[PDB]
This record gives structure tokens, sequence and C-alpha cells, in this order.
């Protein structure tokens, strides 16, 4: 099977052939095999050493060996910014399209927080593909978190190939080479679009040094490289447009590499959650498991946090999510099984978002449930959601609203809440 | 029933005469009542806001007006630092002395990070007290942490009177003045000497908001002033010593007050106990109560940690503490009932300490039942052991090292450790 | 000749009459020569000391004294952002047009990160001029880079006058009053145009106290005013546009001044260039002159970056510029003679920009050159290149990518980048 | 041959035998193997990620089985502190001694910022061995940063085994267990004992992302372990003094390990030399390899600088050091042939010591030598000097300034300087 390097972070070192990779220096006047060195900078050069992501490539044809990039007609991000909307939406699964659609041409874009010409957050797309990638791609617009939800992906990446199941994410840098091929002929799932500082692991605060997505889980592949002698399309995303070139070489032609800008899955089910253990509903940053800083500390441009299997063990509490108001934004998945705060409406595949001070929380169902709840340790099992946090507001795109799978009512979740209150008995 | 005030780090006012504290001033000319206006800086004038803390208090006798202090013949603090010892030490229960002992002069000074001389990081001690204080005090030294063991305290402090009872714990801030009254004739309990940064909130991290001990529950005392007229010893803590002069008026007071620099008490029973809702065992900093820092951040000076009634769910899981090599120094302590990682040998009022990198670890028989018990969910209860974790080492006493309390055969605890290993069955 | 006063960030003091300059304190109630005291505020208030700029005037007609400004028809700047453009451009040298153009006039806008209406980040123009000014300019937009590439320039300030020609830089601080005099009756050079944080001296870190632009090299003008009757054309840059009135004095009347936000020259000869002494090829970043910082540590809104004669000793190595791509946004300038990287096609004057992620490096001929050379110390000299890095995307403008100086084959110089990979001998 | 891992700060996993690893998580109920868990805390639980160091250990008995640590009689470095001496002090190289000394009995104490007992900065020793280690040692005072001069070391950690030679550097963190072996019969070297913070790479502020000390080059053993019952002796340096106890086992039976508190080993000879290309002499900051931070931010605990063969290159400057007075403390050490500024009485295994404001530079011959040669690019080579450079004073020994070692006449080395000042003559 696949290999793989461990370690969230670490300066890895990866060669195809030994010796590839030049020994006691970076840039040699005659590299091995004859092979180019080029730097891939993922961070500004005066970044501190912590923030630091480059990684040295060792490869057959230079990454500037390519001719002018030509704007393509089929523009699946060319759509309008959906009209002003501060209410509560809700989407059902979104279905895979007849019609040929690779896993760059199928992303539908929900929401984000700037248009797509002016990439600034977070842009949130759902992919639905048929058709796996005859040619290479890189986003010049951000980092890409890949969560599917529906078939395994095999992602041929410029520093290997990497497999991503359902339950598993998977972190492409910018301007990064891939390639996506589809395992079960089609592939549903949730992608958020980082256009700001780098994902990486939160502060664990009196968590300590372990805990929640443990470092040795984070698996980067070992180098892998093609030689096909012939016409390759490649492609790119630049301020949301699909610009592309044809090449006479593969351009996942890395013999070696050594450095930190990597690309990357985890397996969701390694979660070490941490939870109450006595009484109470911990706030939902405690399920961080990859963070986007911005320069105000303890704002983040946006967190990835799960809702995985755990146990319940909170006594003489309300166990569902609190009724909740908040400054930030927040957007909704499911991979698997059922999420506890819907009783129905949200399905594997489905959304929802509410945004900036948007009224929410458990359903009357939930409710009466939870008040009459004889509580005893319970295990919550065979799920998995998952939330993208955003400190900038969310807009639905004109596509999102309207999307024939947009509920029309889900308002009416909560309109069976009665009043319980006698303020003459505590 | 006495009357408290709620939230850590709140600016309080309080009057025990209606209109006492001046409105929209701190420095009357003339203050209402006659009174005199004093500000008692627990911080340097130019702290972050966040850092701060200030009391402004109005008097009937300036502080100030008190003849020269004299040094007492009694002084329990008075012993030297113990010789260089780097072993696993473990002290049995303190019996409290025949002769006749109040709260400042029943302190047994267990380890400290300096000479009682040259105060700095933190001093611990266990209190051993048979009569009430017949007197006012204060500590110059530093701020005092108090974790009653046995026996009821009442505090009548300058901001007010505070009762504390085994299960909760009281900060006095360094300086403020005091007496300390036993309410069942006899007391016993530990000391954390802070000479360092203000004990503090930890940031809760990922915890986010809400968790661990909550700010609503540290309670404030209300403005009380004494009237009696006679003469009252007044006892200053100062570079290790005890010092004294007569006053012919009560120092406590203080008829209004207004700030941040405040006594305060907390019910352990009330902390939002955080831990695994899955496997492996969090790191023991999720435990915080209590923080002071240092400048070098995320290494504190101190971290005041507690055990509490728990439920332990870890699925395929080494539950009790894993064996352990520490930078920092564990200095233990037991409120009630029995630890978790020792089967037999440590009692309330008893004492562990495990310096830099000793090497420590459940007990053998503790180790033994952990490996082969089936795992379901258990309530860890009718407990509660705590931590005093130093940055700087922490040095026995020589009246600790001589004592007839301390165990001869700790180390014996661990000898019957076996060998598991089969190199061919994994 | 003209006198200047030294050292990069002083609190400089300035007097073009002797005693102009009030001793003791800035607002006395009467002014020295019947003068008026003006605050030139370059930053907030409230910054740290080390962040300050501001300015004392003592000047013969308060600034508030002008009418109201009206929008002018000729606005050199209105021209509309481009296309969409993800290419590698380069730019042919720019043409001196044939109209009466002044320094304000001559801006050819090149590359922005945003519309001129909504100033953020960096703007880049290459300025041509034919005509000296007969008018005072200020620009509210930003702090103003000049490069010159030919013809000196005789820049008359509000704080005095500075002389500068090819291969020395000027900034002229945002808001502050200034004309330009061509001594050489026509010019042509570089602008970055700084809309954020003001530029300053690199943090050293390993390189120290010393190295880089030593601070004792630039050069500050001493006071000098001007005292001549009738109408005087004030012009300033407000969003983009070009809004003037009329006064009936002469705005440089700046008798005496002392502060730090201040006109300044350097001359790039005294560069203390630091590089390698071994092997391999140190990243661009140890050639910044200055830097304009952002909130995100380590991230600057720009970087001013120069290539200048220098010693290339690197053994066994690779010397040119390495295959690269960038996070960060390269704009590159030309002053004199040739680049290492370019063979052929980047003349003085001329231009390239590598946008975000697009794939560059030495270009065919200097790649075969380079692996086949003997290295042996080499003095590269009658040159210097620069770049403006920018962290922000730099938009071209329609003007730049319809310009005939936009050279239409750019790509065609990787085109012969040929495979030296065996796998069969490293 | 021994196997390394690359990277310096990386999250390593090395197992002796496949599958001794727990997968996705620390603690299992049941180790594979029948192994122990076991953390190794190097930092404080709290730190931020990119300070932090912690290792996960899997063994075959815990390090807490062991019996009580008694006070050796051997006690290698009990002496006194010497006197107050501001002078500049030279050494000759230390001689074996006869009397069998293994590495642990060899250290001489040379200079250090606090007495033995009161550790605190560093403490800098000169060791000296004729004997292989027939035991294991940790140190609980610091990490330990070792620069071979004499002879080969094999030294076999809890983490596996590591060998190192003069022209190489090995660090072993504090509390790690150890065990060295003399390659060559006998061995001598440099200790610096680091009590702060751990060394770590420097901020390379505009040297980028690359050079100096590149992270790839820093490599850390694989897991081995050792089984062999039988009588060991461990010993313990704890505030000065040796400590020992007897086990009747290995304390080196690490079977699987996962972490970053790593013992590691660099190849000075792998320094990418960075300096000036162009005039002047860049301060030695420059050739930092490792730094050891204080809370104050910019001031080092320590650094360790180095001072390779490198190409020298200034124009029209004196080459060797400029003459110094500092506020840091200077201890200079020499692995191969002469350094630059000394001509003579400077060996391979001597010492210098410029403590606080102490004038020093170079010495008469080579200010002479200096000012007559025809400047030409030159290279220095077969030599390696190094400096450890410490804020806090360095207080020499009272063996090092009673040492027949000692140069009487060191002053002497300047006592030729002649003055070459003519005011008749710029
Ligand atoms: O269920 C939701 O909509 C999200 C959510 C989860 C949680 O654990 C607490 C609050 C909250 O709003
Ligand atoms: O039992 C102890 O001494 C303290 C301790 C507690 C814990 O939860 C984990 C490790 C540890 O050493
Ligand atoms: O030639 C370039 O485009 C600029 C450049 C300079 C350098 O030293 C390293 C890399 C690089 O891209
Ligand atoms: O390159 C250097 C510059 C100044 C210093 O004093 C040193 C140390 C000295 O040689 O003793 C080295
Ligand atoms: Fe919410
Ligand atoms: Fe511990
Ligand atoms: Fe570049
Ligand atoms: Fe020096």
């Amino acid at each position: 099977d696949l290999h793989y390097l461990s370690g969230f972070g670490n300066e890895f070192a990866s060669e195809a052939l030994p010796g590839a990779l030049p020994v006691g220096q970076n840039s040699p006047q005659k590299a091995p095999y004859g092979l180019y060195a080029e730097l891939l900078s993922g961070t500004a050069f005066t970044m501190a050493r912590s923030e630091l992501r480059r990684t040295w490539l060792y490869r057959i044809r230079p990454s500037a060996l390519h001719p002018r990039f030509e704007r393509l007609a089929r523009q699946p991000l060319g759509g309008p910014l959906g009209g002003i909307n501060p209410n509560r939406l809700r989407w059902s699964p979104q279905p895979i399209p007849a019609e040929p659609t690779d896993f760059i041409e199928g992303w539908l874009p929900m929401a984000a927080n700037a248009g797509a010409e002016k990439p600034a957050g977070v842009s949130i797309y759902i992919y639905r593909a048929n058709r796996s990638m005859e040619r290479v791609f890189f986003n010049a617009d951000g980092e890409l978190l890949l969560v599917p939800e529906q078939g395994r992906l095999r992602i041929a990446t410029e520093l290997g190939v990497m497999e991503v199941e359902p339950l598993e994410i998977a972190v492409i840098p910018r301007g990064m080479k891939f390639r996506v091929e589809l395992l079960d002929g089609q592939a549903r799932g949730y992608i958020a679009e980082n256009h700001g500082a780098p994902l990486r692991l939160p502060d664990l605060g009196p968590i300590g040094s372990n805990g929640l997505a443990n470092p040795r889980d984070f698996l980067t592949p070992v180098a892998h490289y093609e030689e096909a002698e012939g016409p390759v399309q490649l492609v790119q995303k630049f301020l949301g447009e699909h610009w592309a070139c044809e090449l006479q070489h593969s351009p996942l032609d890395v013999v070696a590499w050594h450095g930190s800008n990597v690309p990357y899955k985890y397996d969701l089910r390694r979660f070490n959650t941490i939870g109450t253990v006595s009484f109470d509903h911990p706030d939902p940053s405690i399920f961080t498991v990859l963070t986007s800083p911005t320069s105000v500390h303890g704002m983040a441009n946006m967190d990835f946090v799960i809702f995985p299997p755990r146990w319940m063990v909170a006594e003489n509490t309300f166990r569902p999510p609190w009724f909740h108001r908040n400054l930030m934004n927040e957007f909704m998945g499911l991979i698997n099984g059922a999420y506890d705060a819907k009783a129905e409406g949200f399905l594997p595949g489905g959304a929802s978002l509410h945004g900036v001070m948007s009224a929410h929380g458990p359903d009357a169902e939930t409710c009466e449930k939870a008040i009459a709840a004889d509580l005893a340790p319970h295990k919550i099992d065979n799920t998995m959601a998952f939330m993208f946090e955003t400190s900038q507001v969310l807009r639905p795109s004109l596509q999102a609203l309207e999307c024939p799978q947009l509920q029309a009512d889900y308002d009416s979740c909560w309109a069976t809440l009665p009043s319980t209150f006698n303020p003459n008995r505590r």
C-alpha cells in the first residue's frame, strides 16, 4: 500500500531514488540525477520559524517550463454573490450532476466571506464529481481543506500520492499541483478554501502537551514522480477563474523533496476528544481539529471543529448544545449518521448556516427529550458532524439561494418551542 | 450568615454605611463620615489593566498611624533550608502541637524555591493551630493561597469577613491585614505563599469561554469595620521574619472600599471538571484552578491543580496517571478521601514531593489493577487531592527533612514493578 | 551646496534662522519671529515611541489657510484596473511622452493591490516627466518611495531641499508638501506608493547591530523656506484623484522644524551587502533596504530589496537565483546594467511581475551557463536591480496590459529548458 | 553503522520492534509487547507548541523502579567559586588526568553564571576522560551541549545511539539517561550546560527561510534497547552533586518512542556560513548555530557561535575582528588549527574569557599584517573555533584560577600596540 511520513509541521525529507536529495546543501551546481532544484515558498521568507512553510523540490523539468495561460470558457466559480439574507439556512444533500464534471469542475459555491474575484478569509464549497481528472491543477487563491462525505479519493500531488476516504480530511497547500482520481466512480464532499494564515494545530491551553488532534496522526505522502511524454493540461485557479495551458511533460515530476510545506491527511477517528467529565456543556471550540488565525490573537479566520463519537456524562445538565447567539458565523456539515442537536432535516451532505447573531439552538423534540432524560453515561456513536466557523460574515452565493436543496421552512423546526415559565415555583 | 460579592477580577464597591464611598472621585478633600482615603496598590501603577490590582479604602485611621516595628523572639520560619536531596519524598499528616499556637505561629515550612530571607517564587507550608488570633497580621512577602484540610476558619480581613471550610480555598493579597479565628478549636491545612505574579484564572485555550473554575464562583466579603478601643498588636511578615508593633485602635477599620485587590474564596465542589470523553489520560494542567505566570510565556511560577470527583470513561486506556519525568516540580496534598495513583501511605494532610526529573508514576498495586480491569464508565468520588506545581526547584526545609512524619521507605511503593515484556508477542 | 542631517529615525532639529525653534517647549504663546507652530502627525498619537513619526513646524502661514479644493479635469491615475491575468509579465522601458508632463502628471500605473479610489497596501508606478513643477503637491494616500532610473531630481519639501540621482532612493512621507524640479530636463524612474505602515529598517536577526543599510547613511535636508508672493497652485492626491486650490503664498514656508516625520534619501552604493561566504544562494530577503510591516509579524506589506555589485563565492553551487514559486508577488526593476537571472529582454527602465505561485527562475541560457561554469570568486559589478515584493496580489492596470512595451512572448525565455534527468546515473 | 532521523524540532517516531508504538493513542491499557508507557516532559505542559519538548517512551521497566539515591563520595564539581577577577583570561589546553576518570568524573569547571548548588543560566566545563562509562547518567540540572575536541564518543542514550567526533556537536536533554563510550580510549572537549530555555535555531531575520544551520542536518538516533539483567549504577547530577542508586536492570530499555524531546547531533562542516560579500566585518552573532533565549526579547541566555572555514572578500576593510567592549560575556574555545584574531598561545583545547566590558580585539601582530596586506578574496581553512556568549557574568571556578594552565602573561598580547595617530595626515 501507499506509504506515509508522520508528524504535523515536521521538516520532512523524501527521495524516490537513492541520493536524489543533495546532502549538506539545497542548491548544488550539478544536482544528483541531473534534477532541477526548485523552492516552493508557502510563507513570506521573514516569518517566525514556527510559522515557516517551505519545500525544496528536485524535479525533471522546472515549473517555469510552461506556455502562456489562457482563460477557459468553462468557469464553475464565476457565479454571482447572492442577495443580502440574515435568515438561518439549511440545505438537503447536493445531487451529482449528470454532465461530465471532474473534481475542479464540480465545486458548488455555498457561502464565502468575499467575492471569488477578491479572495479573503474562507470560501466554502460542496464538490460533486462523476469523472476523475485528466489534467493537473493548482490553486493560487489558497490552501484547500477537503472533507469527503461520499466516495474515496486518490490524490496525486507533487510530493506524493495520498488516499482519502470519508471520516478523514486532507489539506493541499496553496500553489501545489495535484490531480484527483475518483476510486468509487463518483465523489461528494465539502471544501474549506483558506485564503488566510495556513491551518495549524490549536494552542492547547490547559489541555497541555497532548490531546485533540495529536501531531503523530498527520500523514504526508512519500516522493513519487511520473514520466509521461505528451500533452497534459495544467489548470490554475486565479482570482476565482480557471486558466490553463498545455505541457509536453507531466508536472508531477518531483523525484525528491525536503521541507515543511506539504499535503497531508488525517483520520478523524483518531481524535482524542476532550469534554465534560462533570456537568454542563463545553464550548464547541474544544472539538477544534485545525485553525487558521488572524492577526487578532484568539479570533480565528476559521476554526474546523468536529462532533465525533464521544461519551456523555454531564450530571444534572441539559446535554444537547445550549441556545446560542454568536459573533462568529457557523457553517455545519455532516459526513456520517445524525447530529445530536437536530431531530430531522439534517442529512449527510446537507448543510446549515447560522450567521452573525442569528438565534439558534435545539428544536422542541430535542428540548423535551433532554429535560425528560434519566441522565446516566451515554456514548454518542455512528456519527460525524463538523463545523467551519469563520470570523467574517459568510455570504451565500446566488446559486445556493436559488438551490432546489435550500429548505423552504427551516425556521419551523423551532416554532413549537413552548413557554415552561412559572414565577410562583423555583 | 455572611454576604458575598461574586466575580473573579471585578471592580467591586462595598460600603458598611450608606454613602461612605465618595461618588464620582476617589480623593475628596472632606471624605464622607470624616473617613480617610487610602490606596493599596497590589501591582506597579503601569501594569496592563488586565493585570491591575488596586483597592481604595475609606477608613477611621490611616495605616500610616503606627509606631516602629520590633523583631519578635518567636520566629516560626527562622529555620534554614535543608541539605541538597534529589529523592522522592512523602510525609504523613502533621500533628497539631500542644504549645499555644495561633494561625501565623503554626506554619511549618515544607519546601520553597528560596531561603525565607530572600523571597522568590513560591514557599509551601502546612499550618497547624490551636488558638484564634488575638492580633492582626499582614504578609509583605507575598499573596497567600489557603487550602484548609481540618477545621473551619473565620478570616476577618480589611475588606470584610469570609468563612472557609475544607473543600474551599481562600486567597489573601500581599500586605492585606487579617485575623484568623478557629471555629472548631483547632485547624490544619496547606499554604502556597506566592512571591510572584498574582494568582489568576488560566487562559482556557480550546475549552473556550466557560469551564474549569467559573468566575461567578469567586466570592469576596462585603465591607465590615471593628471599633474596639484597646491595645491591638499588629504583626508583619517581612523577609521571613515576624516584626510587631502595638496599636491603640483596630486596623480593621475599613468602613467602605472599591477596587480589584481583594480577598476571595472558592468552593472546589463547583469546579467544572473537563477531561477525556474518548481515551488516553489528559495532562493534569487540565485541572488548573489558578496559576501564577512568569515572564516566560506558558511556563508558570506555580499552577494550583486539583484532582476532584470525575467520570472515568477512557476506553482501552491505562486510566491512572502515566509514569512521568517532569521539568517542573510536583508537590501534592490531600484534603479528603484517597488519590488515583497511590494505594497506601497518602492520607489527608499528608504530602508528596517529586522534584525536577524525578521518576514518578502510579505505585505497583495501582499499575497492576489498571492493566487487568474490564473498562466501563466509573465515577471517582468523595476525594479531593491537589498539586502545587512550581517551575523552580522546591528545596525542603531542614525541619521537613528531620520531621518524624517523613516516610523512610517511600521508594518501596514502586519496588515490585514487574517486567511484562515479551519481544515475540505484540 | 545642500546640507544634510544623518541618522535614520532620529529626532532631528533644524532652523533657517537663529533661535527660530522654541527652546524647552513646542507651543509658545509668542513664537520666535512671529511664526506659527504646526503639528504634522504621521502616525496615531498612541503608537509605541519606536513607531512614532511626528514633526513640529514653525512656519510663516498655517497650512489651514487654503480655499476649497476643486477636482482637476487632468487625472493621470483615473485609469481602471486591467482584466484578471495570472501570467508572468515583462515590460520594455517606458518612453518619455511628447506632451508637457510634470512629476505628478507623469505617473504610469503599472500594478497595485487595489483600485485607486480605495488605497490599500502598495501601488506601483513608473514615472516619466519632461517639465519641472510650477505648483506644490502632497499625497494624502500614502508614503512615496522614489527610485530614479534616468535624470536627477531636485526635491524641495517643507523640511528642506534634497537632490536625488539614479543609484539613490528618496522617501517623502504621506501628507508632506513638495515640488520636483528636473535638473537634466527630463526624468524617469520607479515609485512604490506605500498605503500602510511607514517604511523602516529590517529587524537584522543574526546579522546583529550593523550591516545592510547602515542608519548613519539616511540623509535628511536642513530647514529651507520661500517667501514668493502671487498665485501658487496646491495639488493633493486623495483617493487616487488630483484636487487643487490656489494659495496667495508659497506653502514651503517652514522656517524651523524638529521631529521624526521627515523626507530622506539614501545612496544604494553604501549598502553593506551580506551573502554567502560558503555555498548555496541565500533568500533575497537578505538584500532588504527597507520594509513596510503588516499586523502579521514576519509578513511584510512590502519589502524593498536590491541586487547590487557583490562577491559570488558559493562553491559547488548553482549561483543564479533558484527556480521559485512564492506566496508573495514579485515586481522587479532595473537601474543600471543587467540582472543575474535574465540573459536578455530585461533593460534599465524595464519591469517584470511574477504574481502569487507563478513559476519563475533563471532563463534557459543562464541555467545552461551556471551548470557548466568553473566556480571561482567572482565580483558581480556595474549593476543595480531591485524588487518591490508585496504580500497582497499586484493587479496590472488596463494601460500596463495594453502598453506597446508589454513583451508579447516573455514565456519563451524558459521554452528551451531541457530534461537532463537520468534515473540510472546519480 | 548507525541510522539517524533528520529534522530539528520534529515530532519523531521510532520503534525497535514492529508495532511497538501504540496506534492512534499514547496510553493503551495493554501496551504492545507488554511495554510501559512513560512521559518525559521537557517543558511545562502549557508552553506554546513551537516551544514544546516532550517524548512518550515505551519501556521494559518504568524509570520509577529505583531505590533511594545516596550521595557519592567522589564529587567532581563541589569545588568553590573563584574570587572576583575582571581580567581577560587565557588557558592552555587541559592535560588528561592519570587517575581513572570516566566522562562524568572528568568535568573540569571553567566558568559559570552561578554556584553549582544554585544552577542558573549556563555552566562551562572542559571534559577529560580516560575511561568509558560502566554506568548510566542523567543531568537533572540542565541540557548538555558537547563540543568534542580530541577523540570520538559513542553515546548510548534512552532514544538510541549516536557517534560524535571533533567538528560535530551533540545535545542531550535535561533528565535524559545516557552512557558515554570512548572510541579512542581517551577523550577531551568542551561542555556548555544550559540551565535555561532549551537551545534552538536562531530567528533568521533577513537571512529568511534557509541558511546557517539548516534543520535537515540535525540527526536523532533510532530506537535501541538493552536487556542485560544485573547490577548497574544510575547516577544523577542534582544541584551540582553526583547521587547514585543501584538498578537490577539496564535503564536504556526503551523499545519505542515518539516525540520532540530528543538528543541530537550536528556536523559543523555543514554550516551554511553567511558573511560580508561587500566590505566591513559582520557582527559574530551572524555565525549562530544554536541559541537559548531569555524572557528578554533579543537577549540570549547563551548563543553558541562558530568561526569555520569561510571566504574573506571585504574590500578596503580591516578583516580580523574589530577591537571590542561588550555587555555580553565571551568564552572562546578551539577545535582545529588557529583562530584569526590571535597569532600564538590559543591552541586547540585552549580557552579565553573576556567578561562584561573587558576590552579585547586583535593582537599587535594581526593588527599590522591586516593594515599592510594587499586585499584579495581569501579562503580561511583548516580551522574551527567557537564561542559560548552569555548575557550573565561568567565567574571562573577556583580550579581554573589556581590552574597551572592559566597563562600569567595574557595582557602582554596587546602590550606592543603602537599609536599610528597622525593629526597631520588623514
Ligand atoms: O449545534 C449547533 O448548531 C452548533 C453548536 C454546538 C455546540 O456544541 C454548542 C453550541 C452550538 O451552537
Ligand atoms: O499522580 C501524580 O503524581 C500526578 C500526576 C497526575 C496526572 O494526572 C498525570 C501525571 C502525574 O504525574
Ligand atoms: O530573479 C528573480 O526573479 C528574483 C529572485 C532573486 C533571488 O535571489 C532569488 C530568487 C528570486 O526569484
Ligand atoms: O568575529 C568576531 C568579532 C568580534 C569578537 O570579539 C569576536 C571574538 C574575538 O575574537 O575574541 C569575534
Ligand atoms: Fe452556535
Ligand atoms: Fe507528574
Ligand atoms: Fe522569486
Ligand atoms: Fe567581542
